[PDB]
């Protein structure tokens, strides 16, 4: 289980 979030 990965979550990966990125916001810029």
């Amino acid at each position: 289980q990965i979550g990966l979030a990125q916001t810029q």
